[PDB]
């Protein structure tokens, strides 16, 4: 039996779930509030933004988007980030990436108030994470493919995990949240010599390398669960992830799709984390 | 053609670099200082508190030993903590492992300082090394090791490693070290259901799970290199580590031995990491 990890739906539900406790935080005088920061004109890093701006209408969230020009000074966007420090009014602040190649991405991450970090990429919360302690901010791609599996009620404990890709965004903290559920990990990347080596023992796979068909049937056994972070666009204007999701889903008990799987997740673990700073200042 | 990892040799040689740093940092009116603090009359720390110190004196660096009662109540021991943060001239603040029951350890390692927090400890300094910045401090016990396959020229960039054991001390830092000098990782635990299925082929075993020969020859391939950071001490007296060293040793490369291993650069890492806090000052 091979089940879908419908994270489209999940997303909905999730939402939904947020447009309701944002109605009892209204009455109560709290209106949750994200700021987005987006430096430049990036077509793609635009549809990023108005995706969460979007997806903050549709569950009752605030949305302050900055729309700064590319050749703003890192001491423009640190001022910008101090005040939205501040503003009592102001729960979330999230910074688009990639900056410009003048704005050092470590230095503008780290002055975000780790009170207000929904991505949770400042180093406080990374060594919150990495202690075991999950009660700071988790960032939302690994946080999301948790909720998702938690909600198919997949037990993680003793499982062969393989993570492929070992960035700050995905990879780090979704290794450490795995390692945390009590599950053996491994981390793997552009250098490991052989791949294939480490999927084909794996109970469960997370890809988050940005390639097309980097996992295939060959390495993969019987029953594997697969989760997809790769959201690539093929020239012929469909997308796909990381997976050959037509042969890789043959042989997997649980696999999500792409689109509709870590995608929205994503999305939505942000929602969550805003709220979560906002309803934890009552 | 099996070569011993001399951790006590490249100790030796390493707190006489430190001699001539701080001979340098003293003519500069810089006196490296550590304090440490000891809470309770544990014999096993009272004897490791000892050799600190002991350490200390021998490269030039002055001791602060603060003996705590035993039933000292959490806020007290923060008070301390709090009058050592502000102290120009304690470069270092140390904590002896274990506290008693009735003291929270992560609540405690949090409130030192992350600028004299030189066992690496605070939840920023392990965010910077999660985050693949060098800027905070080190763990002394992965760093130790790192520093000790340094010393011998063994390059990690590729190779398939794995950690035994997950702890915050030493399991969790080592494998961000070995994971950011580019290998990949592997780590596991008591929750793993076949430990040799990553051993078997394994480049590099690191062993810290605090168990008496967990790690066999039948679960290791030819030329693996072996790191025991385990000090088991048996029934009779004899220290021995986690690896069953006379029959591994036959089948490694390169081995550390248990004792004269990774205990002495764990030691020698503190020392650094103390001079390397003092040289801030400059
Ligand atoms: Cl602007
Ligand atoms: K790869």
């Amino acid at each position: 039996a091979m089940t879908l990890l419908d994270g489209k739906a999940l997303s909905a539900k999730i939402k939904e779930e947020l447009k309701e406790k944002n109605q009892f935080l209204k009455s109560k005088g709290i209106e949750s509030c994200l700021a987005v920061i987006l430096v430049g004109d990036n077509p793609a890093s635009q549809t990023y933004v108005k995706s969460k701006a979007k997806a903050c209408e549709e569950c009752g969230i605030k949305s302050l988007v900055y729309h700064l020009n590319e050749n703003i000074t890192q001491n423009e966007l640190l001022a910008l980030i101090n005040t939205l420090n501040h503003d009592d009014s102001v729960h979330g602040i999230l910074v688009q990436l990639p900056l410009p190649d003048h704005i050092c991405k470590d230095l503008i991450l780290e002055s975000i108030i780790s009170s207000k970090d929904v991505d949770g990429f400042h180093p406080i919360n990374v060594g919150y994470l990495n202690l075991g302690l999950e009660s700071g901010f988790l960032p939302c791609t690994p946080l999301g493919v948790m909720k998702l599996l938690k909600a198919y009620e997949i037990d993680l404990e003793g499982k062969d995990a393989v993570i492929i890709g070992a960035s700050n965004i995905v990879g780090r903290p979704m290794a450490t949240m795995l390692l945390n559920a009590g599950a053996t990990v491994s981390v793997c990347h552009i250098k490991t010599k052989d791949l294939s080596l480490y999927t084909r023992q794996a109970d469960l796979i997370i890809v988050a390398a940005g390639c097309v068909n980097l996992l295939r049937s060959d390495m993969v056994k019987e029953g594997v669960i697969v989760v997809d972070v790769g959201i690539n666009r093929l020239e012929s204007g469909k997308i796909v992830g990381d997976v050959d999701f037509e042969e890789v889903s043959k042989k997997s008990s649980y696999i999500t799709p792409v689109p509709g799987g870590v995608g929205p997740m994503t999305i939505a673990m942000l929602l969550e984390n805003t709220v979560k700073s906002a309803k934890n200042r009552l």
